[PDB]
């Protein structure tokens, strides 16, 4: 469960950065800084508008922004459960 | 686990294909090509304006579109829990 | 959860009755005829769009309406958790 | 199980409180007063709108907004799941 949460962080993190880089400075609202990045990737793992509201907009410029997203929610939401589970449990 | 996984994939490739078929000439930007049509559907099974921003539209033209869409909706969604809960007891 | 489906049924039946008689006048686009409620309380159980895009303009003219929606989103949604959850052990 | 249900009002009710004080004056039409914040953190734990529609217009006036929001959604989030399982388990 430590270590799971641990990975979770490192992978945010990672995401956030890797999001800066790549879409930062077309959609600066957006993925304009870590911050922001950071925020954005938050509301896309809840599922909140992650596609009408971000990554279609995102997608308009940058054609394989689904390649970056797509496993990010994968991902991410796949830990969350394991990490929610994995707590009860314990 | 793996079986599952499979079926997943099979089901949603011939959902995509269908939905092509059905809504591509009228809906081009979410359903005009496979590719588009595979990613609406990841869109539609993760619940993402699944009813405002694509069904109801889509059932403006196709009013019988919501025998295509609560069907999917159901499957994908008891599936993706399974699938996810299938590999958590499949570890412990 | 054979009687947990048949109970599902029943309710989402009945709180379609009850929204088209209650909503139907006001708002025929989303509850003008049993169908269309029972596509409405669908995409309410599945928690899209159900307070910015229905339940808040349904509140604008029917200031209680929370007395519906809210208890619905609360019943519906723990039986398909105890149905989903039911079913995969059995 | 009871604790958890009086665990989750007690939070509620002094997060919609706080939301009050916090947005009420700025944002009347969502947190104007203790029942619109009560509603409008429901909308928030069930996730809907929750960032585009919500906590976004309240960063825009109030920028750390997220330090409300974010811990508001991971605490309900988890006990809500916690509730729900806890009834499914003490029930089998
Ligand atoms: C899972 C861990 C999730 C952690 C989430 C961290 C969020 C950090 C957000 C932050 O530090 N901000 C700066 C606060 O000053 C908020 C930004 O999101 C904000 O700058 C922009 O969104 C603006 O557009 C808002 O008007
Ligand atoms: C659960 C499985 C989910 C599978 C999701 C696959 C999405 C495929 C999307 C896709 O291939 N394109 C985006 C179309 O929206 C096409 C662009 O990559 C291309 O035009 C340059
Ligand atoms: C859990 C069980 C969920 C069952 C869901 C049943 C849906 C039945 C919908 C139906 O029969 N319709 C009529 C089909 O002719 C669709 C209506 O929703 C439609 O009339 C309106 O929404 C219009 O506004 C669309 O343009
Ligand atoms: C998990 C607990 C969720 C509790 C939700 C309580 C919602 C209370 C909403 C409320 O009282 N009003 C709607 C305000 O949005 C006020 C109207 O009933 C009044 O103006 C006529
Ligand atoms: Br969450
Ligand atoms: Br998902
Ligand atoms: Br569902
Ligand atoms: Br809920
Ligand atoms: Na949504
Ligand atoms: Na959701």
């Amino acid at each position: 469960v430590g270590s799971v949460a641990a990975l979770l962080t490192v992978v945010f993190y990672i995401a956030a950065v890797m999001a800066t880089n790549l879409y930062g400075a077309t959609f600066p609202e957006w993925f304009g800084d870590l911050s922001k990045s950071l925020y954005t990737l938050f509301q896309v793992m809840t599922l909140e508008s992650w596609s009408m509201g971000i990554v279609r907009p995102v997608m308009n410029v940058h054609p394989n922004a689904w390649v970056f997203f797509i496993p990010f929610i994968m991902l991410t939401t796949f830990t969350v459960l394991n990490l929610f589970i994995g707590i009860i449990v314990d």
